C-alpha cells in the first residue's frame, strides 16, 4: 500500500534529503525537519538568508530570465516594453560608460546635494523651502523624507482614498540602529562612510576640490540629524493598534496642532500639500481631511528641525534618495555601497545582474511579467483545486467559531460574516492573458530606451508616484490585485478583505495537484489559513467584512482576544535567537504573524482530518517510516527550512514582523496538541510544553 508514482517519489526524496532522522522530533522539530538541508547548504555570498522560500525565488527568477531575454515576433507592446526594460538593465557596458553623469543631471531637480555642490546657499538656498524640497522628492521621485505624506485607502471608508501623514522611513533598517554601539556600530560607521564615499565620487567627477575633513563634518551632521529623527519616531509596538493610529484632521487642524519652523520659515502644511498634489493638478483647501498616523512624531519634530540649516536638511534629504540610485550607476558608484550592504545584510557580493534585472522589471510591470510567467510555468487547472482548498479552510474557520469559548455569540456571528465575505484571488487575474488592450494601456505612458537604464528607472519613479497621487478623488478599484502573479508569497488585505495566492507560491512544497494531500494541506493549506487568519489577528480583527476600520467586537470579546494573544507574546518573546547574538524576538511585533501561523496550521490540519474522514487514508510515501499525519507536520516545517547571516539576523529581528523560520516551526508545533499526538511527544518534552497558547 505504498505509492510508487513519479510524483510520490519526488516529494519523498525531497522530504528525506531535507530531514535529519537522527534528531528526536520531540526535542527539536526544526532540526529533525531541516537538519539534512542545513548540513548540506551554505548561504550564498550574495544571499542574506537562504532556505525553501529563497530557493523558490531563485528558481522563479530563472523562468523570468527565460521569458524576458528573447524577443518574439508576436509580442504585444506591453511585453516588448518589459523586455526592452530588461535589456537596458542588463547592459552594464552602456551603464558603466555613463559614470555618474545621469545622477549629476538629476541633482539640480532635487535642489542638489549641498556636500557635493559649490556655494549651495546662493544657488539653491535662495529659493529653497522645506515645503518645496520635501514635496519635490515626494511627488516626482517617490522619496518620502522628514514627513511621509501619501495618498492611500481610507482606513474608515474602504472605497475612498485620503491623504495620510506619517513618520518617514530611515536610512538604516530600524530606529534601533541609531544607538550606533555594539551590534550596530559597524552599520553606523559604514553608513556615514557610504555618504562620504558617494560625495567624494560626485566631487571628483564634477572636478571639485576635496576636503576630507569637511566631507566628514557634513556627513556626520546628517547622521546627527537622522539620529534625532530616528529617536523621534514611534516604536512599532506603539503603532500596532489601527484604531489608535487613525486620527482624521483637517489641514487647518494640522496647521494649528503641528506647527513647524524650518530655516526660519514657518512651515505651511497647505503649501506643502499643494506643492505635492499640483503634480497631478489637484487643489487642496484647509478643509481637506487628512489621516495623521504620527501626531507625536510631528510634535517632537518641531524642536528638532529648528536646530538645523536648510543645508543640513537637504544633505540628508538628497542623501536618502541618492543612496537608492547609486547601484544603478557605474561600477565605481556600485562599489561604494559594499561595506554598507555587508553591514546590513552580511552579503559580500551583489546578486547576478540578470537576477536583479528580472526582479526589477517584475516589480515595475507585474502584470506583463506575470503573464509571461504563468504562460511559461503555471498550469491553469491548478486554480480550481486551490479554489476548493480555500472553500474548505474558510468552512473550517467558521465551524471552529463554535468551539471557541472566549467569544460571545454576537461577536462570533460578526466574525462569521467577515469570514464569508473574504474574497479570494488565485494564481493570476485572467485579464493579463486574455485582454491585450488593457495590458498595453496600463503601460501606455511608458517608453523605454534600451541604452538608458537610469532614465528608465527615473521614468518609472515619476509614473508610479503620479499614478498614486491621481487616486485621491477616485474610488478604490475592486478588481485590482494586490500582487503580481510571479511572486513567491501570499497576502491578506484588510481594506479589501481579500486573500491572494499568486501562481508563484502554488508549487511544491506548498502545492501540487499531483502530490499527497497531507503535503498540500500542510503546505498551501496552512498558507491559506495564515492569510484568512490575518483578517482576525491583532490588526485585521479591527476591520469589518467590507474592509472598514470599525469595532465589531464586544468589550468582553475584545478583552479576551488580548488575553489569549498575550500567551503568544510571552512565548515568542522568550525565544532567544543565536544568529542575532542571543537577542529575544519581539513578541509584540511578531504577534500578528504568530497568530496567523498558529491559527492557520490548526485550520489546515482540521481540514485535512475532514478530508480523510470523507475520502479515506492515503497511500504512504516510499522511504519514510512516517504516516500521513506526521507527513502533514513534516511538510509544514520544511516550508520554513532555512538559515540567516548574523548581520541580517540582527536586521530581521528588528524589521521582520514574522518570526524566523525555525521559531515559526517550534512555536507553532509547541502549541499543537495534534503534533505531539502525531509524534508521541512526552509531556514537557521541548516540543510539547504543558502550557499551550491558542486564539484561533
Ligand atoms: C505563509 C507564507 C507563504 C506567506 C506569508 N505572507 P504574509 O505574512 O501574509 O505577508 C507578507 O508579510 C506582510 C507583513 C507584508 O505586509 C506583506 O506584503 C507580505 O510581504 C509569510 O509568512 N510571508 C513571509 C515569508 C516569505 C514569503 N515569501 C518569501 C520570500 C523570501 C523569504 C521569506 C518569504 C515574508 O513575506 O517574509
Ligand atoms: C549595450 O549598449 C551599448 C551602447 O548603446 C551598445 O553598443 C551595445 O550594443 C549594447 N549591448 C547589448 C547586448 O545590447
Ligand atoms: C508655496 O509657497 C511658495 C512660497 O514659499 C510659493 O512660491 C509657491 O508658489 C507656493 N506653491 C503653491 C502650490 O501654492
Ligand atoms: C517569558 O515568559 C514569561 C512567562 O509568562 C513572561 O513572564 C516573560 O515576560 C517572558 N519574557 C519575554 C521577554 O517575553
Ligand atoms: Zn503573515
Amino acid at each position: 500500500g505504498i505509492c510508487k508514482s513519479s510524483d510520490c517519489i519526488k516529494s519523498a526524496a525531497r522530504l528525506i534529503q531535507n530531514m535529519d532522522a537522527t534528531t528526536e522530533p520531540c526535542t527539536d522539530f526544526f532540526k529533525y525537519a531541516c537538519g539534512g538541508w542545513l548540513k548540506r547548504n551554505v548561504i550564498p555570498e550574495t544571499s542574506s538568508r537562504y532556505g525553501n522560500f529563497d530557493i523558490l525565488r531563485d528558481e522563479l527568477e530563472v523562468v523570468l530570465k527565460d521569458v524576458l531575454q528573447e524577443p518574439k515576433t508576436e509580442d504585444i507592446v506591453a511585453v516588448q516594453k518589459a523586455k526592452a526594460l530588461y535589456r537596458s538593465c542588463i547592459n552594464e557596458s552602456a551603464i558603466d560608460s555613463r559614470g555618474g553623469e545621469p545622477l549629476l543631471k538629476l541633482l539640480p531637480d532635487i535642489y542638489g546635494w549641498p556636500v557635493a555642490t559649490e556655494n549651495w546657499e546662493q544657488k539653491y538656498g535662495a529659493s529653497w523651502t522645506a515645503e518645496k524640497a520635501i514635496a519635490q522628492l515626494n511627488s516626482k521621485y517617490g522619496k518620502k523624507v522628514l514627513i511621509n505624506l501619501f495618498v492611500g485607502t481610507d482606513d474608515k471608508n474602504s472605497v475612498n482614498h485620503v491623504i495620510h501623514i506619517d513618520q518617514p522611513r530611515l536610512g538604516l533598517p530600524s530606529r534601533d540602529y541609531y544607538e550606533c554601539t555594539g551590534i550596530y556600530k559597524e552599520a553606523c560607521t559604514a553608513y556615514v562612510d557610504f555618504m562620504i564615499s558617494v560625495a567624494r565620487l560626485i566631487r571628483q567627477e564634477e572636478r571639485l576640490p576635496i576636503d576630507e575633513n569637511q566631507l566628514a563634518l557634513e556627513m556626520n551632521k546628517v547622521m546627527e540629524l537622522e539620529k534625532e529623527i530616528a529617536n523621534a519616531t514611534a516604536k512599532p509596538e506603539d503603532r500596532n493598534d489601527p484604531m489608535l493610529l487613525y486620527n482624521k484632521m483637517t489641514l487647518a487642524q494640522i496647521q494649528n496642532n503641528f506647527s513647524l519652523e524650518i530655516n526660519g520659515k514657518p512651515f505651511s502644511w497647505l503649501n506643502f500639500t499643494n506643492e505635492i498634489m499640483s503634480t497631478v493638478n489637484i487643489s487642496i483647501t484647509n478643509e481637506e481631511d487628512v489621516v495623521v498616523y504620527a501626531p507625536e512624531y510631528l510634535t517632537k519634530l518641531k524642536p528638532i528641525l529648528t536646530k538645523y540649516s536648510a543645508r543640513d536638511l537637504q544633505n540628508l534629504m538628497s542623501w536618502r534618495f541618492i543612496m537608492d540610485l547609486v547601484s544603478s550607476l557605474s561600477r565605481t558608484y556600485k562599489e561604494s555601497r559594499n561595506a554598507f550592504r555587508k553591514a546590513l545584510y552580511g552579503t559580500t557580493s551583489e546578486t547576478a545582474t540578470w537576477r536583479r534585472c528580472a526582479n526589477y522589471v517584475n516589480g515595475n510591470m507585474e502584470n506583463a511579467v506575470g503573464r509571461l510567467y504563468v504562460e511559461a510555468a503555471f498550469a491553469g487547472e491548478s486554480k480550481h483545486v486551490v479554489e476548493d482548498l480555500i472553500a474548505q479552510i474558510r468552512e473550517v474557520f467558521i465551524q471552529t467559531l463554535d468551539d471557541l469559548t472566549w467569544m460571545d455569540a454576537e461577536t462570533k456571528k460578526r466574525a462569521e460574516e467577515k469570514a464569508l465575505a473574504i474574497k479570494e484571488r488565485i494564481g493570476y487575474p485572467d485579464d493579463i492573458v486574455s485582454n491585450d488592450n488593457k495590458l498595453n494601456n496600463e503601460y501606455l505612458e511608458l517608453n523605454y530606451k534600451e541604452d538608458e537604464y537610469f532614465e528608465n528607472i527615473i521614468q518609472n519613479l515619476k509614473f508610479s508616484q503620479s499614478k498614486q497621487l491621481k487616486k485621491l478623488r477616485e474610488k478604490v478599484d475592486k478588481d485590482e490585485w494586490i500582487s503580481g502573479a510571479a511572486v513567491v508569497n501570499a497576502f491578506y488585505s484588510s481594506g479589501r478583505n481579500q486573500i491572494v495566492f499568486p501562481a508563484g507560491i502554488l508549487q511544491p512544497p506548498f502545492f501540487s495537484a499531483q502530490q499527497s494531500n497531507s503535503l498540500n494541506y500542510g503546505g498551501i493549506g496552512m498558507v491559506i489559513g495564515h492569510e484568512i487568519t490575518h483578517g482576525f489577528d491583532d490588526n485585521g480583527r479591527n476591520f469589518n467584512k467590507d474592509g472598514d476600520l470599525v469595532d465589531w467586537w464586544t468589550q468582553q470579546s475584545a478583552s479576551n482576544f488580548k488575553e489569549q494573544s498575550q500567551c503568544m507574546v510571552y512565548q515568542y518573546g522568550n525565544f532567544s535567537w543565536d544568529l542575532a547574538g542571543g537577542q529575544h524576538l519581539n513578541g509584540i511585533n511578531t504577534l500578528g504573524e504568530n497568530i496567523a501561523d498558529n491559527g492557520g496550521l490548526g485550520q489546515a490540519y482540521r481540514a485535512y482530518q475532514n478530508y480523510i474522514k470523507k475520502n479515506g487514508e492515503e497511500k504512504l510515501l516510499p522511504g519514510l517510516d512516517l504516516n500521513h499525519k506526521q507527513l502533514f507536520f513534516l511538510n509544514f516545517a520544511q516550508v520554513w527550512c532555512g538559515t540567516y547571516r548574523p548581520e541580517y539576523a540582527v536586521n530581521s529581528i528588528k524589521t521582520d514582523v514574522h518570526s524566523p523560520g525555525n521559531f515559526r516551526i517550534i512555536g507553532t508545533l509547541q502549541n499543537s496538541a495534534e503534533f505531539s499526538e502525531a509524534f508521541h511527544c512526552r509531556k514537557n518534552s521541548y516540543m510539547n510544553p504543558e502550557k499551550k497558547c491558542r486564539v484561533w
